[PDB]
């Protein structure tokens, strides 16, 4: 039977609770600006932010443009003249203080480190991901951290994965699994790159693009059975 050797983990909403970090950072940003954060505004922020990150994944926008325009795009249509780069800098500081964990992530990663080689694969801002991984105690369990900004490309692009593969000693695709919550960055990314994929989908979101993962789970602890190792 197949035994994976190398696990590539996405960060946000895979092992760290990015939703929680985002929720806190948005609240604090809007309090900082003394602007009421209505349900309608929060919903539009999420749609705008999602569309801009997708444009970046697709190669249609730089990440800097994504993060430096999302808050000006939102506030401008609600009638506020806003400096998108300044708002992002404030948001960024608050986001970098949120290192909430996904349920079971610490115990899972600690257990897997004993039997597999673990790596991080992320499109997130390098400083932000390093800091949140350090603060949550996850950082030392990973052999390396591969950030899109070093590569010239981003998940799901095949060239991002080429960069990662060249930097894993004795890399074998057949013995590698990528685990992440994004159909578009992680699952499409891994599939393109010749990897088995594991979709973290706790909320049983639909698969609108029909990007089919090798596995789909709701909780990280379901990995023990997929990886065929005993939980401890």
């Amino acid at each position: 039977m197949k035994r994976y050797r190398t696990l590539l983990f996405d960060v946000d909403d895979t092992i760290l609770d990015f939703q929680a970090a985002e929720a806190l950072a948005l609240r604090l940003l809007f309090e900082d600006q003394n602007i009421p954060l209505t349900n309608d505004m929060k919903a539009q922020y999420k749609t705008i932010n999602q569309g801009l990150w997708r444009a970046f994944e697709e190669g249609k926008m730089t990440r800097d443009e994504v993060v430096n325009t999302r808050f000006s795009a939102l506030l401008k249509e609600y009638g506020y003249e806003a400096d998108g780069a300044l708002l992002e800098q404030k948001y960024r500081r608050f986001l970098e203080e949120g290192h909430q964990l996904i349920d079971g992530a610490f115990d899972l990663i600690s257990n897997l480190q004993q039997q597999f080689d673990l790596y991080i694969v992320t499109n997130g801002v390098s400083h932000t991901q390093y800091k949140r991984l350090r603060d949550s105690g996850l950082f030392p369990f990973f052999k390396d951290i591969f950030v899109s900004e070093d590569t010239g490309f981003q998940k799901p692009m095949k060239e991002y994965f080429n960069y990662v593969f060249e930097r894993i000693p004795q890399f074998s695709a057949e013995h590698t699994l990528i685990i992440g919550d994004s159909l578009t960055a992680d699952i499409k990314g891994g599939q393109l790159a010749g990897l088995d994929t594991c979709w973290m989908n706790p909320d049983m979101k639909p698969n609108v693009p029909e990007i089919i993962p090798t596995y789909e789970i709701r909780k990280l602890e379901e990995l023990y059975h997929i990886l065929n190792i005993e939980n401890t």
